[PDB]
């Protein structure tokens, strides 16, 4: 026997994780709550229970894949040997680059999350965690005497402004791998004219 | 009087009625009954020249650009920029005064990516503003004044800084200062990448 308390988190994480899979695959748009439901193996009763309704479900898997995004960066940030604030900002921005070259990241992130939730939605669910660690990375990069002091978050909400719209150029384009390459060293010389 | 007349002051006044409204509440906010009301056309007109509601949020995005671009020429004209370096940072001040308008806001930063999707919305305005910035860059680097780099993707990253920059500044606390900040932080990033 589990508890009830047990039952509702299984079933909680079971709807994030198929939801996850099917809309990565197909798109919000083309998948419905019944077919998830299904396939978390949960009865509708128990779905809504846990989510009124689909857009309840896509913020949780929005957070979800988030913070996925996130722990990828950071291990390739680690990867990459950067040993500075600054360094670590370069390397984000190539992190950055290859996650969101992932099939299910472009159509959950890049594509979905800005429609379905809107400007002040896609902000408060997707960009927040990314916009705090680029706030402490300018902080520290301001602190070790690699940026000129200057206002913190205005400066992190544009980078991330450009760094959205990177992928989204890159995501769009007729030739993906031609515009990765071309965005990567526009954004690099960006980093590099921002620091000293 | 003459046939396209007709037409084209049918489509001149939903544009401008759907302009209006959906500047004032937004795009999800406003329907077509009401916007042929505001422009005092009827409904089967206005489906004659508008297939659906996004085909007429198509040409008020057109409008609404082509306005965006005369006034930020306007603007950078007016600050006695002279050099294709200093038209790329007097286009930092124009933006932010131009962004202040809420019409603009609501049509270009939070509705068209959404209604239009966010390539549907690039192929708007590559013929405007996106069109204009990569025009100069590409003086810049011409000039010696930018380090040579893809011009293309340079030109939106720098749009889309300015397009959050402009919703930071909107959704600020304190609008006024965050206006003050939020150019500083752009022009040390434009100074830093001439």
């Amino acid at each position: 026997r589990r508890t009830q308390e047990e039952r509702s988190a299984a079933t909680r994480e079971a709807l994030i994780t198929g939801a996850r899979k099917l809309w990565g695959l197909r798109g919000y748009a083309e998948v419905g709550t019944p077919e998830i439901a299904t396939e978390a193996g949960v009865t509708r009763g128990a779905m809504y229970h846990q989510f009124a309704d689909k857009a309840a479900l896509f913020r949780d898997v929005v957070e979800v894949v988030e913070q996925d995004v996130m722990a990828r960066m950071a291990t390739l940030v680690a990867a990459s040997g950067a040993a500075t604030p600054a360094d670590a900002i370069r390397a984000a921005v190539d992190a950055w680059l290859e996650v969101s070259g992932d099939p299910e990241v472009r159509q959950l992130i890049l594509l979905d999350a800005p429609v379905v939730l809107g400007w002040a939605g896609f902000r408060d669910v997707a960009q927040r965690y990314s916009l705090g660690m680029t706030e402490q990375l300018i902080t520290e990069a301001i602190r070790a005497g690699q940026l000129a002091r200057q206002p913190v978050r205005p400066l992190a909400q544009v980078l991330i402004g450009a760094l959205d719209e990177a992928a989204m150029f890159i995501a769009t384009a007729d030739d993906p791998k031609r515009a990765r390459r071309e965005t990567r060293q526009v954004l690099r010389r960006l980093i590099d004219g921002m620091l000293n």
